[PDB]
């Protein structure tokens, strides 16, 4: 399936036992989603861009589906405003930008 | 192209006669390029990133080359970590995601 970019390309996925709505974000290192309880042990992370910096728990080994797609990565977590999917998660499922 | 993700999808762009690397970002909403000379009038323009929302400049019809595929249109002009092509332009030059 192609994805065209008129609009954000959003998906819903499926982690921690819960279903949310995500970007797919080829600009993004790391996959973070907004505040939500995972298992395991974290670190603390920076991640900045424009408008500045948010402070992030680093969550590895976590299993997250995607449009029908098992993977499993880190996820940082933390007060994104927008839930993404990051390259780490999205060279797993096959995703390639083609133009 | 096809471009995996594996690595940030750094590309050579072309704007004012110079090139610069920029990053194809599918959740960026806008092209958002470091300070530079651009011409014409600009315009004020409000944008959340990660860390909160700015003010930048926006520059209307302006002419920038991406991967050797021709586009014209809005560049913001701003503090960014890196030169941004946003879905704007990426939907100009015909860049879709693929899985
Ligand atoms: N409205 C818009 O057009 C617009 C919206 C948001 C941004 S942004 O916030 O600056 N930005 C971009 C970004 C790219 C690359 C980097 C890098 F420096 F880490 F490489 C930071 C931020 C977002 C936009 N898409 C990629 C990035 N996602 C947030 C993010 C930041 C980070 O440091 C690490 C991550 O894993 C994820 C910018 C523009
Ligand atoms: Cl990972
Ligand atoms: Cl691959
Ligand atoms: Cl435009």
């Amino acid at each position: 399936p192609q994805i065209t970019l008129w609009k954000r390309p959003l998906v819903t996925i499926k982690i921690g036992g819960q279903l949310k709505e995500a970007l797919l974000d080829t600009g993004a290192d790391d996959t973070v989603i907004e505040e939500m309880s995972l298992p395991g042990r974290w670190k603390p992370k920076m991640i900045g861009g424009i408008g500045g910096f948010i402070k992030v728990r680093q969550y590895d080994q976590i299993i997250i589906e995607i449009c029908g797609h098992k993977a499993i990565g880190t996820v940082l977590v933390g007060p994104t405003p927008v839930n993404i999917i990051g390259r780490n998660l999205l060279t797993q499922i096959g995703c390639t930008l083609n133009f």
